[PDB]
RNA sequence: AAUUUCUACUAAGUGUAGAUCGCAUCCAGUAAAGC
DNA sequence: CTTTACTGGATGCGTAAAGGACG
DNA sequence: CGTCCTTTATT
């Protein structure tokens, strides 16, 4: 109640409402019959082709600069960037050369004489018909001589890539922020990794891509910018950083990836240099060389089959190469070597059935010169065969002949494989025949034909095994004596065999490809702005404006013959009439006030003083340097006067303005003219008249709608179908405005009506839900599933601005803290991710108590006693594997994007549910770039899906049961968090929402705050004898049977965040660890007592005997103290998970509570009201409740003017001292 | 298994509950197969 | 390195009346 | 000379 009264009409925002638009009486016939749609439908497709050659012009225009552009004091700038300390009046200094930089290139662009022109009609009227050279490029063009304005919003699009700000769309934006700091911060890590680079290797990427026109350190250098400002420049950039591909077909290697295999081979880590971006609208021909795509599916075929036929050279090459194999005894067996790799395991398998034979052989041979018999299998000895088992390159045939036990030869059962695998080839033609024939036609697309695909994709993938196995064969020789007799004609076949690796590629590019659809287009009816506004004074213009008939509204569009047909209707007294609209709206008052009052028509009228004309130019109304508060008034009173003697503002609006004297900026006074500027009214219209002019074609009328509106209805209406009834109704005064700029598309069918699924009607259909007690619904009706894609549906994308004109106006993260310091009892909610559980919530009151938690990998509701529970988490999981599956074998590639926002949108209700109920805060992990990144396959993508939508619900928030004009109804919605504008803008808290670190939320013990500050990992005998000694005491307790060790962490180093200092470890409770290598589980339950009695045995340890620390230091072998970690690690191994298990992931504590009982999270798992976590994920979102708590008790001290100063982020050290304070 | 549209439904009969910012442009990211 | 897919973040607009060109 | 398309103005 009390805190989110407060939040309400505190910003402005658009939606954009849609709106299925049914057509009315003889509408469509008019329509078709005029040929209005097709003319749309070839203008939409033409405004793509335009828009193209477009981008021509823009991308000749952009590189005329970009290439002779060179850059000022750009060395100056980049010493800056590299400052290792910069003072925050320093900080100044190198941002004013950053804005000076993009200042300098975005007025370059403005500097020609030509730039003013490329977003006006000359554009199209007169310079792309002059640089465009061909006959039918010069025909489209000319098309649009009518349609200027209809590139507008593409003109917009295109001021962007000219921009000077730090706009992600500005070309200068993208050299300077984005490719600057990525080339200077190459910049530094060239300096310090140019250790590892041989000169050749230098010289390599130098002789491959340099050409040697410069050297590879050029580039690091800072006056080498101007090269890579523009594309071409970039793709030899990134060549050094990835490599290239030449037509020789040669993968030259590249610094990065130099950089990995120094670090693969020694162990460290040297930083990997960061590539380019592209150049805004750069038409970018890749370097590396590739085979182009079919352009349709009749090549595919034509190649599928000359390629891949009995008679082609293809499988000729097999025929040959079989030959050879059958022919393997007569060639030297010393001649034939199989090639060195991991795929040599399976080698070993496919001769005598088993796999590290031909290892186990070979370590055979190895072993007994370098094993001299003292050691027989040290680690050494067993690791060194590694080293030098895959060193080796090739075997011989005959080296692998002497490996095996007799009978068996390695060349008769070579031979026994390959005519098997020739075979199985031979196989997948026998059921593809029927592509290969010369008559065959294809019953349906190649994309939407899975059936044949299918057996391409069997026939491709029987051949490329075969190859693949072939191919170890090679031995890269390389090699002292090779049997060249064989291998000559086995190079011969082998190199034409290598002809279908392109064509495995090119094939699965081009079947793999979305299937051709259509997209809906915009309807203009033969206007360029057509339906842009409703002002009542345009309603001729535009030729769209809206009508009422009661409860359904209707979009009616005068045809351009029939401009004001509509204007001369009047009122029919006794008959039917309809309600027609008088919208009016004055956009802009700061611009739309000058432009009147000051334009030539109006000039002369109003005769501005003398002053007044240079007040406006000189600017001193505006605040700065230059405001004056009585130049300011000047302009106000203008302003009022010329408004009151402009008659289509004056009457059209109802203009209250509070005395000049009180302004305090000409803001104020704006924001009145643009607060009373709009009225929303009616007007009488015969409907026999109206009706007249629909079958007569001068006027088309669409039936604006969606399910609420059908008479059928009887549920509540949708969220946005409550919007559009307030913009009419009498009661919204101003809170949702009618805005311009609709759009009206045309979405032709996708599907066939009678192949849908239909469930016919009067035959019992099932239902799912197996809590709904109706397992049957018999309907008297057909139910086509996609009905609504079966036939062609209109579109009406409708604009709406939400508080245009925000009344309370005050800082909302500032308005949170001030309610939060008076709030008694506060509630936070807790919102934790993972793997294991996608979200997890706990709710919390303002003592830390648990009132609520549940997962939610499944979404509960209950309608009118019916239970529904659906597992998004299992949806999710089937999803995902139905696109990994889908990716593999080239079928469709189902769409998740959708499914994760449903799952979403009953998640958002939730918490507003829980917002509403508790009056509760949002606590959220402080998650920057680095964490999306996951070892394993990802759903956390759902994570950054969940905030958008979270934060946007907030941003105006609304119950659909509460009345509209009501306080949180449709009208008066809540406002908890700030406008969002981008994610990057963001800082800690957003209003309602806490972005709070993660340190420590789960590996915690909630009962007593206990956290491992303790490192355990194994380096020296020595550092566990200091380890051991450092305990307060080492000691068995028998009555308890548990190993106790007091310890005191100030005798540790690095334990100074922990409060208590003073804590007594047990070995209570069970862990688990995971193996390092058949078995049942992967896993085991180490018991701690149990194992330090038996580690103490192993050394003829007496456990028993008093304090133990003495006695355990006396050791001196490693296996004792390499074996000591492993249970010292577990006792502090307080989450213990496994990966892919429902049953693990429990949270166990080693300290005894005030009551002296440890926390087991599982001892909580099998309650319903819980009062602590019942698991490690829980344990989570309720300290990220906490962690907020911890930061309400920030706000109860500190006074109203400087909370802002209060800092909401927890140090580390605050918050153990908070942990173990609340129990 | 209907939907402005998405998700889950059939919810008592052409639908139910929740959510839903459209349009255009620039850019990037992930997965997969081949090399 | 490439190619296909699907997916998402950051920008602009969400306008009437002046302006001009045109038959 | 009225009509339809193009430009404009910045709290
Ligand atoms: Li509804
Ligand atoms: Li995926
Ligand atoms: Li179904």
């Amino acid at each position: 109640m009390s805190k989110l009264e407060k939040f309400t009409n505190c910003y402005s925002l658009s939606k954009t409402l849609r709106f299925k638009a049914i057509p009315v009486g003889k509408t469509q016939e008019n329509i078709d019959n005029k040929r209005l749609l097709v003319e749309d439908e070839k203008r939409a497709e033409d405004y793509k082709g335009v828009k193209k050659l477009l981008d021509r012009y823009y991308l000749s225009f952009i590189n005329d600069v970009l290439h002779s552009i060179k850059l000022k004091n750009l060395n100056n700038y980049i010493s800056l960037f590299r400052k290792k300390t910069r003072t925050e009046k320093e900080n100044k200094e190198l941002e004013n050369l950053e804005i000076n930089l993009r200042k300098e290139i975005a007025k370059a662009f403005k500097g020609n004489e030509g730039y003013k022109s490329l977003f006006k009609k000359d554009i199209i009227e007169t310079i792309l018909p002059e640089f465009l050279d061909d006959k039918d490029e010069i025909a489209l063009v000319n098309s649009f001589n009518g349609f200027t304005t209809a590139f507008t919003g593409f003109f917009d699009n295109r001021e962007n890539m000219f921009s000077e700000e730090a706009k992600s769309t500005s070309i200068a934006f993208r050299c300077i922020n984005e490719n600057l700091t990525r080339y200077i911060s190459n910049m530094d890590i060239f300096e310090k990794v140019d250790a590892i680079f041989d000169k050749h290797e230098v010289q390599e990427i130098k002789e491959k891509i340099l050409n040697s026109d410069y050297d590879v350190e050029d580039f690091f250098e800072g006056e080498f910018f101007n090269f890579v400002l523009t594309q071409e420049g970039i793709d030899v950039y990134n060549a050094i950083i990835g490599g290239f591909v030449t037509e020789s077909g040669e993968k030259i290697k590249g610094l990065n990836e130099y950089i990995n295999l120094y670090n693969q081979k020694t162990k460290q880590k040297l930083p990997k240099f960061k590539p380019l971006y592209k150049q805004v609208l750069s038409d970018r021909e890749s370097l590396s060389f590739y085979g182009e795509g079919y352009t349709s599916d009749e090549e595919v075929l034509e190649v599928f089959r000359n390629t891949l036929n009995k008679n082609s050279e293809i499988f000729s090459s097999i025929k040959k190469l079989e030959k050879l194999f059958k022919n393997f005894d007569e060639y030297s067996s010393a001649g034939i070597f199989v090639k060195n790799g991991p795929a040599i395991s399976t080698i070993s398998k496919d001769i005598f059935g088993e796999w590290n034979v031909i290892r186990d052989k070979w370590n055979a041979e190895y072993d007994d010169i370098h094993l001299k018999k003292k050691a027989v299998v040290t680690e050494k000895y067993e690791d060194d065969r590694r080293k030098s088992f895959k060193k080796i390159g090739s075997f011989s045939l005959e080296q692998l002949q002497e490996y095996a036990d007799a009978d068996l030869s390695v060349v008769e059962k070579l031979k026994e494989i390959i005519i098997q695998k020739v075979d199985e080839i031979y196989k997948v033609y026998g059921s593809s025949e029927k592509l290969f024939d010369a008559d065959f036609v294809l019953e349906k697309s190649l994309k939407k034909n899975d059936a044949v695909v299918a057996i391409m994709k069997d026939l491709l993938d029987s051949v490329k095994s075969f190859e693949n196995y072939i191919k170890a064969f090679f031995g890269e020789g390389k090699e002292t004596n090779r049997d060249e007799s064989f291998y000559g004609d086995f190079v011969l076949a082998y190199d034409i065999l290598l002809k279908v690796d392109h064509i495995y590629d090119a094939i699965r590019n081009y079947v793999t490809q979305k299937p051709y659809s259509k997209d809906k287009f915009k309807l203009y009816f033969q206007n360029p702005q057509f339906m842009g506004g409703w002002d009542k004074d345009k309603e001729t213009d535009y030729r769209a404006t809206i009508l009422r008939y009661g409860s359904k509204y209707y979009l009616a569009i005068m045809d351009k013959k029939y401009a004001k047909c509509l204007q001369k209707i009047d009122k029919d007294d006794v008959n039917g009439n309809y309600e027609k609209i008088n919208y009016k709206l004055l956009p802009g008052p700061n611009k739309m006030l000058p432009k009147v009052f000051f334009s030539k028509k109006w000039m002369a009228y109003y005769n501005p003083s003398e002053d007044i004309q240079k007040i406006y130019k000189n600017g001193t109304f505006k605040k700065g340097d230059m405001f004056n508060l009585n130049d300011c008034h000047k302009l106000i009173d203008f302003f009022k006067d010329s408004i009151s003697r402009y008659p289509k503002w004056s009457n059209a609006y109802d203009f209250n303005f509070s005395e000049t004297e009180k302004y305090k900026d000409i803001a104020g006074f704006y924001r009145e003219v643009e607060e009373q500027g709009y009225k929303v009214s009616f007007e009488s219209a015969s409907k026999k008249e109206v009706d007249k002019l629909v079958e007569e074609g001068k006027l088309y009328m669409f039936q604006i709608y969606n399910k609420d509106f059908s008479d059928k209805s009887h549920g509540t209406p949708n969220l946005h179908t409550m919007y559009f009834k307030l913009l009419f109704d009498e009661n919204n005064h101003g809170q949702i405005r009618l805005s311009g700029g609709a759009e009206l598309f045309m979405r032709r069918a996708s599907l066939k009506k009678e192949e849908l699924v239909v469930h016919p009607a009067n035959s019992p259909i099932a239902n799912k839900n197996p809590d709904n007690p109706k397992k049957t619904t018999t309907l008297s009706y057909d139910v086509y599933k996609d009905k609504r894609f079966s036939e062609d549906q209109y579109e009406l994308h409708i604009p709406i601005a939400i508080n245009k004109c925000p009344k309370n106006i005050f800082k909302i993260n500032t308005e949170v803290r001030v309610l939060l310091k008076h709030d008694d009892n506060p509630y936070v909610i807790g919102i934790d991710r993972g793997e294991r559980n996608l979200l997890y919530i706990v709710v919390v009151d303002g003592k830390g108590n648990i009132v609520e938690q549940y997962s939610l990998n499944e979404i509960i509701n209950n309608f009118n006693g019916i239970r529904i529970k659906t597992d998004y988490h299992s949806l999710l999981d089937k999803k995902e594997k139905e696109r990994f599956e889908a990716r593999q074998n080239w079928t469709s590639i189902e769409n998740i994007k959708e499914l994760k926002a449903g799952y979403i949108s009953q998640v958002v209700h939730k918490i507003c549910e829980l917002v509403e109920k508790y009056d509760a805060v949002i606590a959220l992990e402080d998650l920057n770039s680095g964490f999306k990144n996951s070892r394993v396959k990802v759903e956390k993508q759902v994570y950054q899906k969940f905030e958008k939508m979270l934060i946007d619900k907030l941003n105006y928030m609304v119950d659909k049961k509460s009345n509209p004009c009501a306080t949180g109804g449709a009208l008066k919605g809540y406002q908890i968090t700030n406008k969002f504008e981008s994610f990057k803008s963001m800082s800690t808290q957003n209003g309602f929402i806490f972005y709070i670190p993660a340190w420590l939320t789960s590996k915690i013990d909630p009962s007593t705050g206990f956290v491992n500050l303790l490192k355990t990992k194994y380096t020296s005998i020595a550092d566990s004898k200091k380890f051991i000694s450092s305990f307060d005491r080492i000691m068995y307790v028998p009555e308890e049977d548990l190993f106790e060790f007091a310890l005191d962490y100030k005798n540790f180093s690095r334990t100074d965040a922990d409060y208590i200092k003073k804590w007594k470890l047990y070995s209570y409770g069970n862990r688990i660890r995971i193996f390092r290598n058949n078995n049942v589980f992967d896993w085991e339950e180490v018991c701690l007592t149990s194992a330090y009695k038996e580690l103490f045995n192993k050394y003829g340890i007496n456990y028993q005997q008093g304090d133990i620390r003495a006695l355990l230091c006396e050791q001196s072998d490693k296996a004792f103290y390499s074996s000591f970690m492993a249970l010292m690690s577990l006792m502090l191994q307080m989450r213990n998970s496994i990966t892919g298990r429902t049953d693990v992931d429990f949270l166990i504590s080693p300290v005894k509570n005030s009551d002296g009982i440890f926390y087991d999270s599982r001892n909580y798992e099998a309650q319903e009201n819980a009062i602590l976590p019942k698991n490690a994920d829980a344990n989570g979102a309720y300290n990220i409740a906490r962690k907020v708590l911890w930061a309400i008790g920030q706000f109860k001290k500190a006074e109203d003017e400087k909370l802002d100063k209060v800092k909401i982020a927890i140090s580390n050290k605050e918050w153990l001292e908070y942990a173990q304070t609340s129990v």
